[PDB]
Formats: C-alpha cells, structure tokens, sequence
RNA sequence: CGGCUACCCACCCGACCCGUCUUGAAACACGGACCAAGGAGUCUAACACGUGCGCGAGUCGGGGGCUCGCACGAAAGCCGCCGUGGCGCAAUGAAGGUGAAGGCCGGCGCGCUCGCCGGCCGAGGUGGGAUCCCGAGGCCUCUCCAGUCCGCCGAGGGGCACCACCGGCCCGUCUCGCCCGCCGCGCCGGGGAGGUGGAGCACGAGCGCACGUGUUAGGACCCGAAAGAUGGUGAACUAUGCCUGGGCAGGGCGAAGCCAGAGGAAACUCUGGUGGAGGUCCGUAGCGGUCCUGACGUGCAAAUCGGUCGUCCGACCUGGGUAUAGGGGCGAAAGACUAAUCGAACCAUCUAGUAGCUGGUUCCCUCCGAAGUUUCCCUCAGGAUAGCUGGCGCUCUCGCCCACGCAGUUUUAUCCGGUAAAGCGAAUGAUUAGAGGUCUUGGGGCCGAAACGAUCUCAACCUAUUCUCAAACUUUAAAUGGGUAAGAAGCCCGGCUCGCUGGCGUGGAGCCGGGGUGGAAUGCGAGUGCCUAGUGGGCCACUUUUGGUAAGCAGAACUGGCGCUGCGGGAUGAACCGAACGCCGGGUUAAGGCGCCCGAUGCCGACGCUCAUCAGACCCCAGAAAAGGUGUUGGUUGAUAUAGACAGCAGGACGGUGGCCAUGGAAGUCGGAAUCCGCUAAGGAGUGUGUAACAACUCACCUGCCGAAUCAACUAGCCCUGAAAAUGGAUGGCGCUGGAGCGUCGGGCCCAUACCCGGCCGUCGCCGGCCUACGCCGCGACGAGUAGGAGGGCCGCUGCGGUGAGCCUUGAAGCCUAGGGCGCGGGCCCGGGUGGAGCCGCCGCAGGUGCAGAUCUUGGUGGUAGUAGCAAAUAUUCAAACGAGAACUUUGAAGGCCGAAGUGGAGAAGGGUUCCAUGUGAACAGCAGUUGAACAUGGGUCAGUCGGUCCUGAGAGAUGGGCG
RNA sequence: GUACCCAUAUCCGCAGCAGGUCUCCAAGGUGAACAGCCUCUGGCAUGUUGGAACAAUGUAGGUAAGGGAAGUCGGCAAGC
RNA sequence: CUGUUUAAUUAAAACAAAGCAUCGCGAAGGCCCGCGGCGGGUGUUGACGCGAUGUGAUUUCUGCCCAGUGCUCUGAAUGUCAAAGUGAAGAAAUUCAAUGAAGCGCGGGUAAACGGCGGGAGUAACUAUGACUCUCUUAAGGUAGCCAAAUGCCUCGUCAUCUAAUUAGUGACGCGCAUGAAUGGAUGAACGAGAUUCCCACUGUCCCUACCUACUAUCCAGCGAAACCACAGCCAAGGGAACGGGCUUGGCGGAAUCAGCGGGGAAAGAAGACCCUGUUGAGCUUGACUCUAGUCUGGCACGGUGAAGAGACAUGAGAGG
RNA sequence: CUUCUGACCUUUUGGGUUUUAAGCAGGAGGUGUCAGAAAAGUUACCACAGGGAUAACUGGCUUGUGGCGGCCAAGCGUUCAUAGCGACGUCGCUUUUUGAUCCUUCGAUGUCGGCUCUUCCUAUCAUUGUGAAGCAGAAUUCGCCAAGCGUUGGAUUGUUCACCCACUAAUAGGGAACGUGAGCUGGGUUUAGACCGUCGUGAGACAGGUUAGUUUUACCCUACUGAUGAUGUGUUGUUGCCAUGGUAAUCCUGCUCAGUACGAGAGGAACCGCAGGUUCAGACAUUUGGUGUAUGUGCUUGGCUGAGGAGCCAAUGGGGCGAAGCUACCAUCUGUGGGAUUAUGACUGAACGCCUCUAAGUCAGAAUCCCGCCCAGGCGGAACGAUACGGCAGCGCCGCGG
C-alpha cells in the first residue's frame, strides 16, 4: 500500500493561474517594530508639533509672502 | 407536380455496450433476458453569508385579551397604562468593580519634561479619493453695445464610500512620580506621564419577514451487515436421567457342578459322558454406516438407494408419560445435539442500530471550470487547513505636448551562489613509476683483534618531477537562475518640534510652505471584500538524477500532455508528431503521404549504392551485439616498376661449417645465445614439409621469356555470416529490384473541427433610441471539457387562489399512428382511428415532481424449447359389455409377482369424512378416463359386562409457612 | 369414543415422493433355520405413460485364449 | 478387549471402560444450584460413602530435583496492612501518633501437582573409540528401558535381509535438532469395517480389447419445466487494462438442421472459506486494563447475666546508673 | 488535575472575624506513537463490509541466477594453440529453473502429480544425405541441410526431480494459462476429528512427521466428428473431371558378398541381391480363440401342473457344447514412385596473365519440399436418356404480328 511520498509537481502552474501578487503599496508605510526609544521620541516630538507650531512658522509664511 | 420526414431497402466512409471504481474499460473487471408501475438530497431546530421587503435607534406580538353565534373564519382586524420579554444602542476584567471629547484664544503659579480661571468651536490630522463649486482664456455672416444663447478648459477650492498611517478616549495588568477631598483623616478614595493586551469608542444600523447556498444534530440522499440488550415460545427431531410396556430365527466354541471307569503306597493324576456358562464366534429381523470415494448429484430425497458391511442376550433396540430452556440445558466428549439453523436456538421490540466501507442517485440549454499538493491528526481507503475553482458584488479608469498602475518578458546597472567544467608539480583523502642527495637507524659484504677509521649495497626521509581520480575535496569558475532600482510616494530650498542624541542651530526623525512631472522596450484597463462545491489513489514524455543488473520497477527537479480532450498522421495507441472542438460553403496548409486498397508523382525527376537461398522500408515503435568477408563502392598511409616489377613457366639456391650450448638427435629444420666473410647471378650460419636422425623437397634471394602498371596495411557506406522457439502471419497486407529499397534533394499534388473570407446561433464587452424599456436595434472578439458552481427555460407532472362570458356527449382525459409542422434541445400543436366525462392556457403559490442501471421491489412475457425429462422394486395378453370415444373402466380366460419377516387380515399415534351409494367428467390425477381419495347430492359410527371415567408410578402442583 | 387409512395413495416430509413411524396372527416343500427359492389361503397390475428399432455413451449383470498385479499411491473393484 | 462418537464429508490410533492411584469432607461438613429464605441436589446418603482429578487390562517397573509457579501447615515470634476504636493540637472541619484481623513476605512439607533432566579439553605398548582424572555450572543434571518409530532437519543415516532393480518393509547400530518412565516407559496372548510391507491360490486392474442381455439415451402418441441470457457467437497477427468476439490488417464468409463430444465462451452455481485493510465483531486464554458473583476476615446492631486472669494508660512511694 | 512562589490581591453567595476552598500571573510533575487514548495473545470453529490501492497460479517487462552460443588466444593435446579443447577477459540468445515488480484478476480464472489425447519448435538421441579427425577396419567425437518418423517395460517416492535392472538404432531437450478436474484419479499439499516431538503458564502455533477426510451441472452458442439438406443449370436420373483440404510409411535382424578389403595381429566392413521381423495404417473372418438369450441341443438342483410324456418359475437357475453375426499382432492379406532442389562434391571459366564450384553458365544430389497413389469432392463445369392424353388437356422448334 505504498503511495507517492512528497512532490512539487503542478505547483507552479497553480501560482500562476492568479499572478502571485506583490504588497506593491504602502504608503505612509507600517510603523510598529521600530526602537522604543525613537517611539518615545517620536510621538512627544509630534504633539508638541501639535501644540507649538502655530505662531513662528506663521510668521515665516508671512515672511515668505512678503518675499516672494 | 413537389415534399422534409420516428416507413422499408441499397450503396461509400466512420463506427467495440452502456453505468461506474480507477492513472487506465470494449475489456479475459463488475450490474444488466425484456417490458409497465414505484424508487433516492425532503422536513424541523440552530448558525453564518448573499438577496428582496417594511419600520428604522429602535424593531418584533410569535404569549394572552377584545368583536355577535357565521361556510370559506384553525383565516383576518385591533390592543399601547398589554413592550413582560428577545436582539441592538457599551465594552473590559476571573472578580470586587470601572466605563468611552477633545481642540482653539487670553490670564496666573519660575508657559516649570507644570496645574488652574474666563470665552469659543466641536467627533482630530495626513496622502489618495467618484462627485460637486469657482474660474483665466477661446469660439458662433461686416462694425461699439449687450442679456440666456453654441461652448470646453490649464489652474484652484470644499471633500462622500473606503483604503494606508499618525494622534486621541474606555477597561485589566506593568513602570515612574506629585497633588486634591472629607456624612470623617484611614493598610480612605480619586487624579497625572509612558509601554502594553481587548471581540472596544472615535455620530450609531439594527429588528422582523421571505428566498437561495453551506454546516451541524436529528433515520436525514436511498439499501446493506458480523454484533449487543429487553421480554416471551420450543425436549413432536436430537442428548441424558426416571416411570411404564413391547421385542430379539438357527447353528459353533464347551466354564462351574454331577456320574462312571482306570493308574498309584499316598499325595494325587488321567479317560468317556453329563451340564449349559459368556459384556463368547458365524449369522436373520432390528440398530448404525467401512468401502466401491458406485447410482444419482435442477435426484425419489434441502442426505436417499444397490452391493460389500460392524454388532446382534445385550454398555441391546424401541413406543407412551415425565424432568432438565439459551450464556442456559444435555453431552461414553465430536464445541457434537437443542424442531432442516448451534463455537451460543427461535419470534418480536430497541431499530430505519452504526459503517471513514461496495452499488445507485431521475428534464434540457448556456457560461466558467479543477486536484491527486503544504502542514496536522492511532494519521496511510478518512478528515481539518492552505492552494486550485465558481457565484455574488463594491471602488475606480478611458471614450474629446500627455495619464494611475500591472507583467511566468527583455534590456540597462547592481549584488548573490559553488553545480557543469578544471585542478591536486595547491590545503584534505587516495594512488603510480623513475631520478638525485646523503641525515638516520634496520639487514648483507670488504680492508681486520675492533673502531660514525674508510668504503660497496638496501630501507626510510627529503628534493624536483611524473600516472590516475574524489556525491560527503578544492585555488579558479561557467551557462542557466534569484533579488533590487528604472521617479511626482521622486529631487531641491527655507523654517518649527523633540522628554532621542549631544562641544556646537551637532546628528537623526516628525511637522509646515514653495518650485518645476516629457524620465527604458513591449503588451494589458486595475484594485478589493464575502460565501462555497469538488480535490486530498495519479500516470506518461525530452532534459538533470537517486536505488537496482534491468524493467511497462520504485522514488525526486523544470516544463508539457493524458487524466478533464475531440480532429489529421504513427495500420491498430493515454502519453508520440501536428493541432485543440458552436453549425456550414469556398480556398490554403501543418504532421504525413502520392504502385492498389487509400485522397495524391500517371514528373519522358536528378545523382550514386545495394543481390538477400533469413534483403529493406521512417522518433517513441514492437527486436540484437562483439567479431569476421580476395562480396562491391569510395578514402588514407605507403612501398615497387623501362637502372623492364607484379603473377605465370624454367634454372640456381653454395664454401668455411656435420659452426657454436647439447649426445635421446641437429649435418640450416624440438630448443638456448646469436650473425660474419668469400664466390658472387645468389643463397638468408636459414620460412616450412620430412626420414627418428644422415639425406631428398620447398621458400626469401637471384637469372632466362613475357610485357605495363602492381602490391601491402588500415578506414567507412550497402549486403552477407555471426542470428535458435514453440498455432499459421506479418515494412498493415498485396507485392516491390532501370525501385514501390537505401542517402541527398527539385517542381507539383491530397486533406483536419488547423488558418483566411463569408452566412447563421449563442455568450461577453462597448453603445444607440422617450419602442413589452425585463422590449427593440448597432459594432467587435470569442464558443471544447469529467468533478464542481451559477443563469435561463413560452420544457414537463401534481394540486391551490385569481384569471380566459376557455373547451366540449355535433365527443374531454388516456392510447395508437408509413400524416403535416415547430423549437438545436427539454417537448409541443394539429390531421386519422378506439374511447365515453371531465380537461387546459396565463399569472402568482406549494411539492411525495421527470429514471437505464442500484445481484433495484412488485407484476407479466421471450430465447432456451416442444429441449431435458415422464427408466429403483421380472409383465402382460385375448374376447365380450357399458359407452360418441378404451394400451388404462368392469367381467370371463391365459400368463406372472407379493409367498405367512406379505404387495394379506386388523390396531395405537396421526388424518377428519377421506367410509358407502348415485350422477358429471370443464377443474385437479403430471398421457387418459366411462375411473378415483376430484366435483355435486344423499346416507353411515347404537355398549352395565371394549376403552376413558377409579387408582397411584416418575413427576406436576395450591392452602399453612417463607421470600419477593 | 365407536365409519374408514394405519400405507411404496387417506400420517409426516410443500406432493398419489425408492425417505421415516409403534404392534398381534402366521401354512406346504427343499432346507439346521421366522435364512434364500418355488407353491396354498388372500391381494396386485410392475408402482405419475404406451408403440417401433437395438447406434455412440452410460447405469446394473455375465464372460473371455496365454501371463497372473507387470496398471494404479495402494489387490480399488471383481474373482478364488 | 465388548461398547460410544462428529445426524447431512471422518467410525479412528479419538471418547468411554475395569484396573492403578491422588485430594477434600465426621453433617453448624466437602462439591454445587438459586435473585431471595439456615431454600435445595448429592441425601430414603455417613469414609467398603459422596465429590473432583491423572493414567488406562495382565507381567516387569514408578530414576533424580520444591530452584520457579501452585497447594498446604504453623507460631499476633516478627515487617507491611483497610474500615471501626483510643490519645494529643485547635474554636471546629482537619491533622498527627501508637495500637495491627485476613492476605503477602519470613519457616516447614509435597512432584502417581504444573513441570525440568547440560555443554568443555587432555588420556591405554598401530590408528581410532575412549571406563579414569582436572575445571565452569545447576535445584537436579535423562536412571531402568527404547528408537531413525505415528517422535531424526541433514536423511533416500550405515550395515544385513526381501526383489533382477527399492526414497517402501523388517532386524541391529545410537553424544537421540527435539525419546523416556502414571506427560507413564518396555513387553504383551485374543479382538480390530484402524495404518503399512511381503508370499501362495485367484482373477480383464492391465497386456489388449472384444461380445451378449435388462433400462435409458434415438424416433413417434400425449404431456412438458429449469439454470443461464448487454448484444450475440469463424480464426492468425498487432495494439490495448500486457491472452479479444466486436478495433485494425490479413485469412474469408450461404439458409434450416439432427445425434454426440467437452477445446473455448477467462461457462454457470456463491458480495473469495486463502492474504490484507477496517480505529467491524464473535468464541476463547492468561502474570493485558477496569469491575463483579462467590468466598476468607475486622468493625457496628440483634446480643443478655456472674466469676477469674492478663496487657496498656494515669496517680503516689521506695530501690536503680 | 496536583504542588510551590507573589500581592499587607479578588470571591467565599443576608452582614462581619478566622481557618479552608476557588481565581489571577509564572516554575515544576508528562503525554518518546514526541501537536499528546489509559490497553496482551490466539482462532486450522471463525464471521461481516471491502481491496487486485494488497501477496499466494499463469500471463506481461527484465535476465541478476540457470541453460545454450560466439569473440582474441597463455596453455592441454608425446612435437604442434584452434582434430578435440581452452585459462584470464569479453559480446550475445532464451524464458525449459529461480529471482525482481504489481500491470489484469478478491460480487472466485477450481491450486501439485499421474493416466489418456492432439499439435508445434530444434539447442539432433537415432535413422536419410554429408564434410573434419590424433578417421587403417570396427567403434566413437565435432559440425551442415534436416523435426518426416521413432524416442520403452519396470522396482522405489504423491512426486516434478533423482537412483537402479533389462531391452533397443535411440531411450534427445522442450512449448501449448508451469497443455489438459463441466475428462478422470484425490496419493500429498490445503478446512473441520486425532496422535507424536519442539515452543508458549495458557488458548494455540510449527515450508517438523503420520492416518481418516462430499470433486456439482451441458438441453445454449461456437469448434470438432458423423448424418439430412440449400443455391443456378426447366424437372429428374445415369456416367464422369478435380479446383481445393489432408496424407504413410518408419526401423531393425539373419544368409551370400566375406572371415574379404583394411590391419602385424586382435578384430572387422560396405553396394546389389535373398528370407523375414518391430511400430503404425487400411481391412477381413476360410481356419483358430473369444462372446453367445436362434433362449439351438442335452444334463441337473428346489418347487409347481395327480404320475409318466410334455413342460413352466427362481430378476438370462447353473454349467457342458454351440450355428449365423461382431471381434483379436491372439487368426490372415496389403502398404506402391516422379520432379525441382538444401547441405555437399564437381565441370567450364574470369575477376586477378596463374588459380578458383560462381560472377554470368552448367551436373550429380537425400527420411527435407512438391506432385503421383489414396480419402470427402466447389454458390464448379461437362456428355447422354425420359421429358406430363384422356375424353377436353398440358408442354417444346420455326417465323409472327399487339
Ligand atoms: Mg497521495
Ligand atoms: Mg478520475
Ligand atoms: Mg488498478
Ligand atoms: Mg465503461
Ligand atoms: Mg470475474
Ligand atoms: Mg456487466
Ligand atoms: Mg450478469
Ligand atoms: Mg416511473
Ligand atoms: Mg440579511
Ligand atoms: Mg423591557
Ligand atoms: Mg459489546
Ligand atoms: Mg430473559
Ligand atoms: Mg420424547
Ligand atoms: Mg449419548
Ligand atoms: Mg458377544
Ligand atoms: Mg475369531
Ligand atoms: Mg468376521
Ligand atoms: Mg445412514
Ligand atoms: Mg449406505
Ligand atoms: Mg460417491
Ligand atoms: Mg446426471
Ligand atoms: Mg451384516
Ligand atoms: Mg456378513
Ligand atoms: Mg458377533
Ligand atoms: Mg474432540
Ligand atoms: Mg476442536
Ligand atoms: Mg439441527
Ligand atoms: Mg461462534
Ligand atoms: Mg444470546
Ligand atoms: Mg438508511
Ligand atoms: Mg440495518
Ligand atoms: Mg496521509
Ligand atoms: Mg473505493
Ligand atoms: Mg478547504
Ligand atoms: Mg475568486
Ligand atoms: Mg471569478
Ligand atoms: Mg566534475
Ligand atoms: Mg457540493
Ligand atoms: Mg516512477
Ligand atoms: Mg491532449
Ligand atoms: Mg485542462
Ligand atoms: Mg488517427
Ligand atoms: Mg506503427
Ligand atoms: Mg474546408
Ligand atoms: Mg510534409
Ligand atoms: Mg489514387
Ligand atoms: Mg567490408
Ligand atoms: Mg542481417
Ligand atoms: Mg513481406
Ligand atoms: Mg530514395
Ligand atoms: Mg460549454
Ligand atoms: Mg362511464
Ligand atoms: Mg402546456
Ligand atoms: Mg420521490
Ligand atoms: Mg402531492
Ligand atoms: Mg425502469
Ligand atoms: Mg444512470
Ligand atoms: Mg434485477
Ligand atoms: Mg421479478
Ligand atoms: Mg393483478
Ligand atoms: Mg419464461
Ligand atoms: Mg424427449
Ligand atoms: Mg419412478
Ligand atoms: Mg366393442
Ligand atoms: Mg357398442
Ligand atoms: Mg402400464
Ligand atoms: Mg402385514
Ligand atoms: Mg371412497
Ligand atoms: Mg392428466
Ligand atoms: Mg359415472
Ligand atoms: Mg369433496
Ligand atoms: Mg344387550
Ligand atoms: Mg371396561
Ligand atoms: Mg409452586
Ligand atoms: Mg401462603
Ligand atoms: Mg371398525
Ligand atoms: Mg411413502
Ligand atoms: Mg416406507
Ligand atoms: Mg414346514
Ligand atoms: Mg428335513
Ligand atoms: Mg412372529
Ligand atoms: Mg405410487
Ligand atoms: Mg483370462
Ligand atoms: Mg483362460
Ligand atoms: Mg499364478
Ligand atoms: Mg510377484
Ligand atoms: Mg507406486
Ligand atoms: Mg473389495
Ligand atoms: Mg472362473
Ligand atoms: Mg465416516
Ligand atoms: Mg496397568
Ligand atoms: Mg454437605
Ligand atoms: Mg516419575
Ligand atoms: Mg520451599
Ligand atoms: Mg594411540
Ligand atoms: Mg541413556
Ligand atoms: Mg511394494
Ligand atoms: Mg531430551
Ligand atoms: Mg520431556
Ligand atoms: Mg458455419
Ligand atoms: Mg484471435
Ligand atoms: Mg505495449
Ligand atoms: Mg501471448
Ligand atoms: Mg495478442
Ligand atoms: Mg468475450
Ligand atoms: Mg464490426
Ligand atoms: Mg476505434
Ligand atoms: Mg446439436
Ligand atoms: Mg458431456
Ligand atoms: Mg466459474
Ligand atoms: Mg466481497
Ligand atoms: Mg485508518
Ligand atoms: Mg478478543
Ligand atoms: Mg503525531
Ligand atoms: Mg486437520
Ligand atoms: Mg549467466
Ligand atoms: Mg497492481
Ligand atoms: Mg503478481
Ligand atoms: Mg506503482
Ligand atoms: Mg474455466
Ligand atoms: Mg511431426
Ligand atoms: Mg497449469
Ligand atoms: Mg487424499
Ligand atoms: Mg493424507
Ligand atoms: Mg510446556
Ligand atoms: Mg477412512
Ligand atoms: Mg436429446
Ligand atoms: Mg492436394
Ligand atoms: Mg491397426
Ligand atoms: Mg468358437
Ligand atoms: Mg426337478
Ligand atoms: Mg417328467
Ligand atoms: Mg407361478
Ligand atoms: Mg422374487
Ligand atoms: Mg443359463
Ligand atoms: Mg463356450
Ligand atoms: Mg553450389
């Protein structure tokens, strides 16, 4: 009662029937895996962004419409 | 005259019998004699998904109540201070419990890696994002002027659905820190900043109804078992006790006891009768069954018969009553018997027990369409998961110098490898041979008391070489192959934030604003969500390989095919070569072929090879090698020949020297070593034959005649030998030799469902029109397919409600039909005939809804087939009579059998009118009948003294009593 | 209760089935015998069919010149 | 020995048998039945009886081992050992400690209980065979007997006899794979429908077949089924699921039949009795797992009165190293 | 599930305290069949559902192995490789052994051997014709054409195989599903009974040994043997051909040749001719032997017809003979030759001045082959005869018109 062990025959031509797909598309790419550190630089780097980017870069802008 | 047609026949070509298990079916695999009816995925509950409807942060009366007593009303209408309740609107924790809003501006405490007060907005931001809005500008018969008008648009803005990311809030644990409050200051509560797990929130979409798919539990697609339990029925067969009865022909052997006689001293012994003993011998009835493995062996019989048998006074056979009843009984023990069943009886129930296991599974058309693989399982015939597949969609993109994106592809750059190869005078492992050198010990020899005092030889070592390799070696290193990049998600500039880092505004990440998109080739319109069947036994072929001697063997890698697949060649074929399939007309071709089958060379086809007394004839493919050929055709290497060869004929073929090693010979001639000179025309210290040797013969060599090409060794094309198998046979056969064989090719010719054009059907994509909008057109590309999945059916059957002022006793359903027709098809309509009372079309609804199979169930009917068979036991014959009718009925007569253990006269059990008479002969008696045990009618059984009744036998049994 | 069968046709075996089922009575001859054979009283039509011929093969019965087990696993069967 | 047995494949070498023995039991008992009772069989019985066993007449015999598995007896002498009871800790549940019935172990017996019975090397005036002797080892080491047997793989062992010829028979030899003593050994008159070899007579078993009779088979009168059947039946070769009838290429092929014969139809009769698979069973067996009837014990109630003796705990006094 | 560790943790159900219990998080106790059930054996008394997914027969591929050939030749063969052989290597054939695979067969293909019977192959044992020897003759050995015909009786074993005796020309090798069981036999293998020896405690097992152990059916089709018949010639009869199918003859002994050739002897032929004999085939019964129911004759046993005579029955009562018929290698007769050729030996004669059996031509040439002889004669054809009264008929030849 023996029968055929292990084969990769007819594999190929099952990928193939879909065309094996890249993830091909991640933009603003997943962010969990990184340094915890960094993590810990990075999000009270962005809420004080949040809070504290409000009055010099409008004065810049103010500057750079009365430039150019 | 015309007619397709379920009519019949002939002709050319193709054509194995369907269904399934299978890699493979026409199979020497299984089911199927034929036909009619029935026959197999239903229903409930639960869940999930998709679709349609109503209401919608709500939804639902299914539970009851209200109406007057209504066939349809077991319907329907309503409740609302009947919403109790289910689901949802809130989750997280094991739990105590806790529980989803933030953002902006101004002020203060040292705007302190830090809390509070006042006002405002309100489910955050980034990049995409259908759509929408604004708009520079352009354009409509001659000028200024205009309003709607014809009319797009660079650029800009707000940004549904959802995608990707960041940030925020809730709960439980973890880390670090300070503050607030007092119906009471405590091992009391709450709050802050980070990293976490959750099926969460971040403007909610559910509830109810119905349909479709899938899963699960229920008998559950249909049929199927060996088995288990529960409760009853059997000792009329058989097994064994017990009671009660019955039976067993004749002979042979001759025990105990008894009588008489004889011998002896006694003890005692011997002889002739008599007697009838015995789990005794031959043998009958009876009981069993050894052998012929006889006859049957669809028989007389689901165990019998004929011979030959064993035993037959007994451990003998047997009737009736009674007792032992199923995991029990009984057993001179065979697991044998227990009602044709016994290694656990029979009947019913659980029960339609379960089965991963055989078989079957019912209308058509269209579209798409596999797999025998990963992992896991007490897994290997199975299942789960993933893959392959189908259906349902959603989000976008195009139609009006440039788009988003993708690829079994290439190129341009960039890396990666360790196989093929090659090498080992390169590491590791093997392995061959020679040379040189002198350090060293081991064995021989010389100078010689001995001495590395000197030297010859040998071994090992070293040096430079050299021979051959290594899947588990490697300096080097391919071809093929794998990844990445070829832009707006990319560059450049300027600026904020950081609690990360730190000489530094140092670095790095995030955030904000602006500038220019023409950044390899080719092709293609893309992304994404849900549900699910089948699959989980494979095989073959080129190339690379593992094991094996090899396999149509077993196991791997890539690709293709079969499976799942038709068609043209290979005669015949699953895989080979072409080429893939809707129905046809024309033309062309591939693979192949052109002597006849058999379409096409029947060309004044070309070149050359081949004789087989076993020719040869085209990948897989259906047979063959080493070796050999003075059989022929080329080719290479050479050597001879006018200073006349090759073959042919003729002549010579000596001297030293009978040399040397030998003596059984050698005087060239078995053998061992050699090898010259003279005469020369030339002789080889001799190529062979012999006479044992001594001698004759012959050859190399030489010369006379002849006359110009000759000889040798290899090589490869055809052919031959090598080449032997059983049924008679295979280039397919027939035949084929100036080819119809072989190798090279030229021009034509033939066709497949292949290709091009055209007609028709259908599917798909795009689209047209304000003509059943679910209809009507238009263009273009394609149609194959088992398992499986969808859509359509104005296919069909049954019944239900609407509906056709439907149909008819002037003929409905059903059935038959060499008739007419439609639709590709499921099927349908009409014509003709039997028939006599119900039937149909459309729209919705619900099925016990379609048959070729299941050793399918029931019923009927063929071939067999007027066949086998009416043959165990000796046998009938003549005349007459009743009678339509006599081999069979009756009588006379003749001949036989049973022959007293009967084929006779009567009984017990069992049968129940079969007993008797009359009448009929369809029915039964396996032919027949006037006959019978058949049929119909009418009769027949008389008891104090025959038996039961009476009695107990083995035993069965109730009360008293005990147990339950 | 009293008929009848009590059986190769009235029972059982699916049947007018070479199967099975318990008993009494028993003649003459030959013969030891209730053995086998032929007769008597008493029954019967040969056992679910008849006619014609006598082929192969078969089922039962009998023989065969000479050898006497040489056949066959075995003297199986048959015969003394 | 006579007898019995697998009805429907065995008739025996199988079973039974008398004989030989063994064990349990003196009745409140042995062996058993029963769901139950002091219910029943043995038992209308009492060791010359009942029940359970091995072997199987007569003669001669009954070798040696209790190491193992059994069976039995004994001592609370001593380890282990469950309920119930005693004491201590605590508020109690609970925990701990000693006390220790059966059984197991410790000790003895038993083999006419289950069973078992050795392999090495050197040795005698030719060679061999080899009593004797050394050594490992067990519980004992096969004794009296017997043999290629119904028991011997090699093996058709060797020798002798029967025959012309023998894998057959008979007799002997015996380190005998793997004979053997109630698992009974060795003989053994009579009897085997028991198995085998040889001899005389006898015959068709054959050489070597032939003939005759009865019945059937043949035909006719009457009456007449059954199994089986996808279709139906001419072969060779090739291919194919590797042996076809139907495919292909050849050989070819006349209607309808009768009597036979068994080459074929991989003929029919049965869902292979052989093999394997099933997470399918059933008879069994035991030192497989899990239970239980029965049975051996301890405790608790029925279950009560009197005396004597002993053990342990607690109290006080005296001796004691 | 148990145990341990940690929070000054949660719940211990109407409220408090304590013990206990439960939970939370992480370490251990283990699933070796290792993603994990808790598990001995037998069934020959076996049963069920299936499988040729899976063995035991054949058949199919391969030929390791077996058997049978070839190649070069160191040597054996007194000398001498190839008369006969041939070491070491090497190339092949076959499925007559065995092995390998599982392709078919599990809703069955009846599995060994023997008997009987038919056909085929050659790798030839003998016979016919041949060549070569270390072939003097005789007897052998090696090859070729060659399967036409033969290739025994027996003691043993179930035997296949194997051994032995005797005869003979010789006792050659095989195939046909390891030919053949609806042909037989059942001897063993291979059910159930049982015994011995070994293993196992036991049920039981033993390619260890010995006994007893059911062999079912043809009437279907085809094939084959035999017998009717069918088609066209108008019917029918007689006389005849053979196209085709088959095939039949084989072998040995004795006498002359001849005690000759040959050989020193020992020994010892052949050709023709003559008597025969073995096997097979066809017959036939004059004789012989069988059979015998002309139930023919004649005895005799037991019974029966009253006794004699005549008889009858006893499954043809017995046996003595026995006519006709059937039969026996148990009696007797018969069995027949022409051609082309294979192997082989040659002639003439080149290639290649010569040679040569060959390349074209020729000759001889055998149990092989074909034909004759002999069997049945074709969907084959001939020649000839009669060819339908009766009282009306009916039927043929010539030439006819519709
Ligand atoms: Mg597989
Ligand atoms: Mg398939
Ligand atoms: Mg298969
Ligand atoms: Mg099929
Ligand atoms: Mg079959
Ligand atoms: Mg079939
Ligand atoms: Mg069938
Ligand atoms: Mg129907
Ligand atoms: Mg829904
Ligand atoms: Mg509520
Ligand atoms: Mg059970
Ligand atoms: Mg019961
Ligand atoms: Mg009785
Ligand atoms: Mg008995
Ligand atoms: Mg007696
Ligand atoms: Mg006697
Ligand atoms: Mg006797
Ligand atoms: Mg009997
Ligand atoms: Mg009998
Ligand atoms: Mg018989
Ligand atoms: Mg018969
Ligand atoms: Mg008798
Ligand atoms: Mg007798
Ligand atoms: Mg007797
Ligand atoms: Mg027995
Ligand atoms: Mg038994
Ligand atoms: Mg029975
Ligand atoms: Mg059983
Ligand atoms: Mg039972
Ligand atoms: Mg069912
Ligand atoms: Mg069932
Ligand atoms: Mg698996
Ligand atoms: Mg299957
Ligand atoms: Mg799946
Ligand atoms: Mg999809
Ligand atoms: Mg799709
Ligand atoms: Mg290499
Ligand atoms: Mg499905
Ligand atoms: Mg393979
Ligand atoms: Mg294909
Ligand atoms: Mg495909
Ligand atoms: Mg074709
Ligand atoms: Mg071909
Ligand atoms: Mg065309
Ligand atoms: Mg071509
Ligand atoms: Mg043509
Ligand atoms: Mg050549
Ligand atoms: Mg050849
Ligand atoms: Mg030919
Ligand atoms: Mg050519
Ligand atoms: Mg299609
Ligand atoms: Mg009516
Ligand atoms: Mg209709
Ligand atoms: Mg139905
Ligand atoms: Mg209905
Ligand atoms: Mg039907
Ligand atoms: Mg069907
Ligand atoms: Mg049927
Ligand atoms: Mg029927
Ligand atoms: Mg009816
Ligand atoms: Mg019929
Ligand atoms: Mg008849
Ligand atoms: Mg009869
Ligand atoms: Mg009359
Ligand atoms: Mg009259
Ligand atoms: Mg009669
Ligand atoms: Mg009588
Ligand atoms: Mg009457
Ligand atoms: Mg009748
Ligand atoms: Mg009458
Ligand atoms: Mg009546
Ligand atoms: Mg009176
Ligand atoms: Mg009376
Ligand atoms: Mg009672
Ligand atoms: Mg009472
Ligand atoms: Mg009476
Ligand atoms: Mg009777
Ligand atoms: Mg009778
Ligand atoms: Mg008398
Ligand atoms: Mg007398
Ligand atoms: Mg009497
Ligand atoms: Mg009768
Ligand atoms: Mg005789
Ligand atoms: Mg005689
Ligand atoms: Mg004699
Ligand atoms: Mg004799
Ligand atoms: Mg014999
Ligand atoms: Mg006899
Ligand atoms: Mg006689
Ligand atoms: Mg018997
Ligand atoms: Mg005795
Ligand atoms: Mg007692
Ligand atoms: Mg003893
Ligand atoms: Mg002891
Ligand atoms: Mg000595
Ligand atoms: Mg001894
Ligand atoms: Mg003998
Ligand atoms: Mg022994
Ligand atoms: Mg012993
Ligand atoms: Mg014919
Ligand atoms: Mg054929
Ligand atoms: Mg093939
Ligand atoms: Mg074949
Ligand atoms: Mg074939
Ligand atoms: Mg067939
Ligand atoms: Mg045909
Ligand atoms: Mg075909
Ligand atoms: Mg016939
Ligand atoms: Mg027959
Ligand atoms: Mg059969
Ligand atoms: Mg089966
Ligand atoms: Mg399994
Ligand atoms: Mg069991
Ligand atoms: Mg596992
Ligand atoms: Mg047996
Ligand atoms: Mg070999
Ligand atoms: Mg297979
Ligand atoms: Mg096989
Ligand atoms: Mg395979
Ligand atoms: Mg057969
Ligand atoms: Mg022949
Ligand atoms: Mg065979
Ligand atoms: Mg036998
Ligand atoms: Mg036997
Ligand atoms: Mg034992
Ligand atoms: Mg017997
Ligand atoms: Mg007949
Ligand atoms: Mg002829
Ligand atoms: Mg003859
Ligand atoms: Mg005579
Ligand atoms: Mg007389
Ligand atoms: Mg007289
Ligand atoms: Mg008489
Ligand atoms: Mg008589
Ligand atoms: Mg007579
Ligand atoms: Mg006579
Ligand atoms: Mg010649």
């Amino acid at each position: 009662a023996k029968s055929k062990n292990h084969t990769t025959h007819n594999q190929s031509r099952k990928w193939h029937r879909n065309g094996i797909k890249k993830p091909r598309s991640q933009r603003y790419e997943s962010l969990k895996g990184v340094d915890p550190k960094f993590l810990r630089n990075m999000r009270f780097a962005k809420k004080h962004n949040k809070k504290g980017l409000k009055k010099m870069q409008a004065n810049n802008a103010k500057a750079m419409s009365a430039r150019a």
